[PDB]
């Protein structure tokens, strides 16, 4: 099932990095196998309420822990295929005192790199880029 | 069922982009078929509690991840048919220091494009347009 | 049941717009018929846990998506029958830098229209009008 | 049961307005009768899981929609019997730039009316009065 | 059971006001009797799912409504036995522009009374006193 | 079981104050005995759904009420064994206008005491110390 | 199972500190053994609903209490393998008035240490480093 999940993530374009793709495929395969094993164990008569409760609590805790990284990855996926944010475009993010000015040099799944006027490298999180006034000159 | 969902989204006007419409139709059809298969499997006697718990946890996590994009799409759908926000209207969004001034040029489902006085293209998220003082001159 | 729901929304005064009233009546009738059909299907023995879980997840996601519009509609309903906010009253909303000044010209279920001193049309969301210091001169 | 609920709300002092009291009594009576009917229907064998799920989802959505009005009403109920906020007392609410100055003239369940020095009528929400530094001169 | 709850709240020191103590005792006794009656009704065979769902929804709504008052009461209970906040101590609460300066005169379960330099009576909520920099001179 | 819980809290180092330790031990012992009694009552056939629902609602309400105190205690436990925050260290907490300057004199589970330059005693909550830029000179 | 969990945390790289690794391994082993014992007890017929409810409530309360520490640890894990934040790099975190300037000297799982120009040691939480504009000179 690992190969099937790898192919699915490759085709759907959710994850492009090979290492992240492999990790996600392994995690998904393990989760599916665990769910199937729990269902099979519950079919024959063995109680599964404590196991389900513990698994759900742990999964909810882990998901709440990874909220920022998940939001950043979702923003990176959504912002893909945007004409304004392209290498060589002098973009400007933010309104008021919290302003960011520079030129796009590279895109990542956790940060957006902008080259300042003095040469400093700015790491703007994609979540902040999503919920802000993006000005393209 | 894919064709039926495509027709429903076309008629109801929730989604107008053909690619987004096709993707939503495929996702909805897959979800409905999965729910029907799970119900059928639970009918004969096979336990479905772990499968339901895992599916619900994953769905909740994904839905919480896509909160910003969902809110933006809802704002884009709601703001449709508004007289103030039309091409050629010199609108002004925001009060205080966080002010945005320009002329509407194009509307998207993720951004609202305003042409500044100097020519810079402003990308105002529709969610911010919803919860702000919109001034039309 | 559509006619009964239409009459109920008309008499209770929750929704006054005919199009919104018809849409709400259709949605409510469909939801009630779906719930009755699901209950009938569960009565005879067919499992309904996956169907209920999927329906609840989808309903919760949609309800969370429409939070801003729902809040605005609730504020519009509540603010009805207020003496301060009436056509021709020079109201003033907000304290500090985020101040709004003008004369009320028209009321909507999504915006409150104020005519500025220079003639600009202000669209103040009803939710912001609810949770702010409203000054009537 | 409507008369019993009306008497209970009258004696307990939660609601004093006759129209609000009648509306709350009718809503409570309808809810209790619906719950009893659902319990009776579930007693004989008819499945009630879809009905309970739909009713709970709708009730949660409506309760979340009315959060601001509920909070304002609770603040109005709690602030009752306070010596500082009485007609003729030159109170002052807020610290910093968001300050409100005036004399109390009337009290409502949704707003607190203060007469400014120039004669403008201020409508301070009771929720803001609860969570603020109230200065009485 | 009312007397037992009254004695328990008196000994545990959670509530000291006789009227609040009596009200809490009555509410707790009613809740316990209702829970026992519901359990007894469910023991013999009568369905209790709709009753439990309605009671839980109503209780959750009421608890969410009273969040501010509950937080204030908890802060008042916790801040008890603090050396800094005592009658005659020139305390100072807040940092930056939102500063409060005065002398403690009396303590309540909803407000903290400070006498300003000019004689104005300040009502600082206990929740704000909990989460702020308290400066004692 | 009270002695066992007291020993466990003593060894694990979560609670060091003897009075808090005794109170926590008593509460934990009572909760465990109540849970065991409820499980035993449910084993023989007596319905426990209303009792479980009421207990869960009350526990959730109480836990949400004590959120600030719980967070402060957790911050106090976590910050233990930190070299920067020690008696005699001229620490500085906060950035911008909300700055706090002084010397550490004593540590508590609810406040952090700093001696100002003029002699005023500052009570900085541990939660604010956790989520702030701590500057040690 | 303690050794297996220790090996798993060592290989997966989630926890590198030996003491934290041992504590996490012990906690995970205890939780798994408790869940298995509860499932076995529920298999034979003994009711487990009160035990599951109490365990879930306690686990949720503890998880909500440790939210800040969990977020900080997740940020520390995610930020690993970042080129910008390395010893000897003059980084700058924050935009506007809340700015932090210094040179990275050491990295921890709870704080990020920066050496100021005057020699003061800055403790920037990793959570704030995640959601901020990181400027590398």
């Amino acid at each position: 099932m690992k190969r099937f999940f790898n192919r699915f993530y490759l085709d759907t374009g959710i994850i492009a990095d090979p290492s992240q793709r492999s990790l996600a495929s392994r995690v998904s395969a393990f989760l599916v196998q665990g769910a199937v094993a729990f269902s099979l164990l519950g079919t024959i008569g063995v109680d599964t309420s404590p196991l389900i409760a513990a698994a759900g609590v742990t999964g909810a805790t882990i998901g709440f822990a990874l909220k920022d990284f998940g939001t950043n990855f979702v923003a990176s996926i959504v912002l893909s295929g945007q004409q304004s944010i392209r290498t060589g475009n002098l973009v400007c993010i933010g309104t008021g005192l919290n302003v960011v000015k520079g030129k796009v040099v590279d895109w990542d799944t956790r940060y957006l790199y902008l080259r300042s006027s003095e040469g400093h490298l700015l790491h703007v999180p994609n979540n902040m880029v999503l919920n802000s006034v993006v000005t393209w000159e």
